[PDB]
């Protein structure tokens, strides 16, 4: 029952730029996704001021990073406001954010890719480190959905009948490129996170899997 | 489409015994579940010698322990052979396995619970530390199912949990006085003490907040 959609041209152009012309500072993808998560948590907190029942779906407010070495996947989960189906379709492909063209012009003018969040399209920096991505999201009073794309021209949005229940919020699953597997290692993730985590108000949890020795 | 079934008498009788018992070595539940996991992995490993395609669904052979503190749940996952819908219905409630009665009679006579695995029903020692349990399982060429009981149980097509690929995951809803088994140090102690001779990696998933 999976809708298929095409990326709007400006977003396809933006991903083209990012994938093909940005050679350094690829680690900023994690700052950008942590920022999106923090914003999403801000939003549910705001709603909770007028209606504290909105937090009941998932009471703890967190940002969680989960390296999955077996699958060569890096997951980033938050318990923020989450997204409906229409939210996923519009925020992540069909509507070009106002800043998309502006950001492409800024890159051409000499901007560092680190600036991408100032233009509201920080999501797309993940394609610096991944060719395939799933976005799982759960909004109050709606079902859980999965958005998926392979850094191409189309994406799908489907009712989620295969992933763990989020309760509320969003989880990105980054299928990392073969030369970008450094981001599955605890020490590298901590290094990158500590650079820009001094003013994040929420706990950033790192899930590490280690074999029991002895 | 969730089939609901009643526990067979001898199994319901057994769980009552275990759940109510006063034991001091309740930590043996983890040895029993790790042993079940190791057995399931042996079986898919052997089958894969004649048909290596059987591992493609989940190429890694592992035992994975995942404390979920927010939910007060301890998960134990393996990539073994898994169970069909019929396997779940029969193995875990409707058919009393040979040795169910024998172990209950031994327990009533005073035997230590540590003996349960020799009767092949070590699964039910999880009720030493949990009141509710879900068993998620995926066998090759069948769908993923969830068995659940908190004196009836249900088996349902799994459309809510992470895909296992292949194998089995127990989700133990721990009693309020048994939450020590969510702590990294306690689990490592129990694993090193009683599961030292397992042929597969036993992985512990630990969540730690980053110092911002
Ligand atoms: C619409 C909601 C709430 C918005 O406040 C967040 C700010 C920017 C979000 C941009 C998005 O594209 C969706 C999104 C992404 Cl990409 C992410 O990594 C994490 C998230 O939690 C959300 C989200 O759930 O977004
Ligand atoms: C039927 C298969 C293969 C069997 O060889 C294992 C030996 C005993 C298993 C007993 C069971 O009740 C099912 C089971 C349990 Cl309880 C468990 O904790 C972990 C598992 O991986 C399996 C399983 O998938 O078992
Ligand atoms: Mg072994």
């Amino acid at each position: 029952q999976g809708e298929t959609h095409e990326f709007t041209a400006e977003i396809s152009q933006l991903m083209s730029l990012i994938i093909n012309t940005v050679y350094s500072n690829k680690e900023i993808f994690l700052r950008e996704l942590i920022s999106n998560a923090s914003d999403a948590l801000d939003k549910i907190r705001y709603q909770a001021l007028s209606d504290p029942s909105q937090l009941e779906s998932e009471p703890e407010l967190f940002i969680r990073i989960i390296p999955q070495k077996d699958q060569k996947v890096l997951e980033i989960r938050d318990s923020g406001i989450g997204m409906t189906k229409a939210d996923l379709v519009n925020n992540l492909g069909t509507i070009a954010k106002s800043g998309t063209k502006s950001f492409m012009e800024a890159l051409s003018a000499g901007a560092d890719v680190s600036m991408i969040g100032q233009f509201g399209v920080g999501f797309y920096s993940l394609f610096l480190v991944a060719d395939h991505v799933q976005v799982i999201s759960k909004h109050n009073d709606d079902e859980q959905y999965v958005w998926e794309s392979n850094a191409g021209g189309k994406f799908t949005v489907t009712l989620d009948e295969t992933n763990e229940r989020l309760g509320r919020g969003t989880m990105l699953r980054l299928f990392l490129k073969e030369d970008q597997l450094e981001y599955l290692e605890e020490k590298r993730i901590k290094e990158v996170v500590k650079k820009h985590s001094e003013f994040v108000a929420y706990p950033i949890q790192l899930v590490v899997t280690k074999e029991v020795e002895k």
